[PDB]
């Protein structure tokens, strides 16, 4: 499937909806501007309710790695 | 009312609260180098205690911007 | 501090070793509560740089506190030797001058008072540590229920002393948030005498409220 | 201070360092309650209107206090520019004057005792002080049910020791109103005194009561 | 007190400010409890009447006090006229007399020691003053049940040593009342010592019971 | 200390008796607590090796620390004599060199400062005592439930201050176990800052949390 | 205590009031806990037999104490006119000699320390009273359930510096009762240890147990 | 009565209070000068608590005109 | 109506009867005197019981920002 | 029995207890000095509660006569 | 009536039965040596049980306004 | 999961929890000269209380080989 | 058992303690010194609290076989 | 009857029991050593068991005044 | 029966164990290495659950007396 279409499931460790995101977007193989658009924002938008927030309260400057440490407890 | 009154509903959104104390800070007679110090302290004092626990991680240098970007559906 | 010798010249004489130990206590016992600064500017009395440098090797060991502290010398000493192209700026801290080359300075006519002067530097960090230190935002000192409203006021006042407002929010502070902390009952005389009122004139008012 | 060089004339020794942090302790960790005019009446024996000076510069800090002292002293120092047409007002406040002429009025004959008489006009503003920050009414005072009449005597008389009374009411007080705030026990014993009751008839009375 | 000069001559060394603040903490802190009396004693040593005068300066305030200290003086001062037809009573109290007087009376060969003499008088005011302050008659002295022997013997001795009794009335109430009020498994043991123990007899024999 | 007689060479000045008292109350009072270093650093101004010694017979008595300490000098005394083939050991320790040898090595040029030697040896044993006396581990300080993050600050430094770590374990302490051992709510704050802050960062941001 | 005067010659400068107070509230308010020995040490640094005589005088007053100090004093007193057949047992002691006598002796060469002779008389005498005032036998010191291990053996140390115990015992007591009297949980821990364990190794090994 | 113990009355109109007050302080046997303390400081002291609340807005100054005035049907 | 038929409603903020007060007495068009009088004196009486009793606690002298900044709880 | 511990009966009439006091105070080998001080302070010490209220009232100089006089039926 | 006939009625207050019996004895016209003796020994004797208790507790040299003053509260 | 967190389980054996822990301090970024300190302190502290009771007896120059042979079937 | 623990028991005859007490101080490896202390103190310390409170009235100079005799059916 | 046959009864104070004993001692008339071992022997060992048990406290010493002393409370 | 065969009763104080122990190996007569092997590992190993456990606790090192020591309150 397209990466529009990764979501996080409503119990799935965030750790496995980023692999499962990062996944998908190397084989979308869209160009950079829209992979950096993407992996700030679809990643967010399609985490879970709870995680989205947890998310959110980084704001937009936030990288990979922080928003997995920041997920960790979810 | 006085703006040193103004505080958070229990469920309100930070950007009516927002709202409401820009709103009450143009009313307060005070100069301007004690409003200075009222939106760098008031705003996060008298933030919801859920809010407050967002906005005080940004630190002392945060902007409204980034306070209300932190603070969306908390 | 300096003495004047059997000669007349004029010489150190040591920061004696009890008054040392007093500001070791006010150090280690009063954990920066803004009273250490009184303390500091007064057992500092007529101290050279070489005597003040002894009085910071006990903030050393508050390695947070003396990191604020060695931070705020050297920003202040850049801003001497920046403003001023006599004593460098780390002369003046007492880093590299001589002790002699101190008390000349403190001692020509006029004076250039290198003990004063870097004792305002030592102050100005002490400042910031006990900003750091304070427990409380002046927003958080309330009156309780049954407090008398001269240990409110006295609780007021020390905050806003640990508090890094310019004057001119202290005066509103002084007017406006201390009233409108007050318990209500004793609010409700301090808001009767309106917004002239000076604390002269609340406390005697709130007096056994 | 002054004191005679080996030379024999006089000169100033200034107020040491731990005698001002003394001060600072006192002024910081009493509260202005009313032995800080005993211990600053004592700290500055001998203080010349520099020294003094020194001394306030710790009452700067506490805002409202420094501002009821320096009126004071500036309505003192009118007053001694009106009574008399030498020291001006504010070179007996040594604050125009300089350290020789403050050493030379205090040592002349007769003396000129500038140090002295600033330092009432100073223990008269740390009266108006210590009344502000008394906590109660002499009339708040009342002895507890079980509270030794030593002790309520030591409240009535702190109390009364911080209150703006003339000689003439605290005596009428003393005679009248320590009577009548004691607990009924106790204020029964005192009342079979008689009204010509001296204290120390009073207090060997209602011993152990 | 009193200091050689580099002349060798006798002068007069004011009683500094920071010993004068030590006594003010010992009138204003302590109540008049009996230590008053061995703290007066040591920081007056040495004290011409000009200086005992001015650490009474400080017991005025305590009106009452006062007026029993200024009385007792004045009682002194008139018997001491009575027996002595030099200084009179007022000179000895240095109400009168110059202070270069008193330091030729007190260094006169053999000395005249107004000064060891005049705080006699004001201990023995003290004395008085301590009495009517004593919160308690010895006799309300009693050990509590859980109470350590060495507690109750040093409250016993405070209230003892605050009393009015002769050395003979005092032998008897430490050799009986002391007994007497123990508590009564603790008053077991004293018992059993029978009437010959000394204190050191006793405390042993208590102690831990 | 030393001190420069009239005659301008420099002779021996006793450590004075208050000093000692104020060494003795440090040593008796304070219970080896981690500003018993900075107070000995302090009293100890000055100090020649026989000083120093003075200082030690009060730590005589808690004979658990005193044998720590004598070791630990001798420790160094023999490290002293294996790195220098003047004052020996014992000398520098002031055991076996005379006074007036003790006051020459400091007061010669360049000085020998056997004082200021000792001292370090000295302050060395007491670092030993105090981490003996500590009463926890770093990582028994937690900061409890309502407890102010300025005061848990205060505790965790204390016992840092008091632990054997170099100064890169005590840097990774501060940054990590300083947050992990606070307590959730405040935690979730530190957390939220990242691992960059400083304490300043670290208390400006929990405050009143 | 002995001063060089300006003629070179050793000459009597008198142990100063504050100092006395020192010592004043030593004995009235530590109740002679063990600490009034070190600090009578302290303070009497330098005492001739005269000062320490007035050291003495506050003493007077605690009836008891004075007496087994005086009959303490006699008894060493009568020692040294029995061992010695210079100053008799009652110059020594500063009754009979003159201070004259008393600078010579202890500034002649050699020196005849009749200060530091009679200071441990005194201290001996001290050591009675402190044993009498102690408030528990050794044995009766116990770890309480949830009590410190350090803070227990701050306790037990302290009574073991209150008791009679020569060394050899004071050792026993040190491997072995103190063992014993640990609470069950920290006594596990000192037991599994052994017999050879050091104080540093109990401790360190019973930290927060 | 003495005056130390005239209180206003749990529902006593001011002026009655006022009443009962200098009615007793004319018999009072001491000086004028306590007197005056009497007028200035007992009279509020001895005030009803709700009366005596209002009373003490008036600041230290306060004619007894101005104190009845104020008081008027509290 | 005329000014003297103005009066407080049981439950009217006092802000609201102040302004039907003075758009009355604005086209009562007595002389300054009595509109003196009337905006010392009727203002006071015809309020509510309550509110009354606030204003009169002011004493006479009050301004018309006084007695509003007074009544603003009522 | 000891001095010490005579004590006036809850309802002793003082004159019993005065007979009592001084019929031991003839018993104990107290020196004359002791005993005067036992006169003076014991006696009044160990009345009754009600009959010690009175008796401290006549102040320190009050002799035996002026005691019992004051006590009657009490 | 005669003097020996004036006696305080159980309930009431000690200065009406003092203006009763200073009437009668001015009335009664005995000699002055009497006076002294009725009004230092018939006053007391004749006043109520508590009164009489309170008056005797003055002792013998009880002046008139003494003994009117002790018994106000009776 | 930090090193820090890692505790013995209240029926752990102690092979395991050294185990645990000694895997997760090789995930611990600190310097060599920090996990000196940890492998000497953290793993008594966060032993078990009945091992960590056996633990302390063995004292500080205590080998990992002595404190397992110690805590065998504890 | 250790000397230090052998304590009196609640009905023991002060003669069989003090052969409990006496034959465990041979056991004692303390030295001779150490054994003075102990047979001065303990044996008082570790007494019945009746007969402990018998010992303790002897002094500190008491022998054994006085204490004995003391404490004979105690 | 003989000292012998002399005996404290089961209620009776101590010196009552005393004061038989030594008037029958008187009548026995034994020679001076039979007298002191009686004084010393019969007297404690015919006493009751409470009164024995506080006179074998006193030791063999014991005088008849500390004998009497001790035995007034049983 | 040989060493091997010899086991601590579940309710068997640990010296009575030993001493069977030893007397066994002391009729076994194997050579002393073997013996050394023996009473390090046999003797811990044949011991009941509890004292076993105690024993173990002070590792391989263990010398008889210490052993004994250690079991004593088993």
């Amino acid at each position: 499937t397209s990466i529009l279409d990764i979501r996080q499931g409503p119990k799935e460790p965030f750790r496995d909806y980023v692999d499962r995101f990062y996944k998908t977007l190397r084989a979308e193989q869209a160009s950079q501007e829209v992979k950096n658009w993407m992996t700030e924002t679809l990643l967010v938008q399609n985490a879970n309710p709870d995680c989205k927030t947890i998310l959110k309260a980084l704001g937009p400057g936030a990288t990979l790695e922080e928003m997995m440490t920041a997920c960790q407890g979810v």
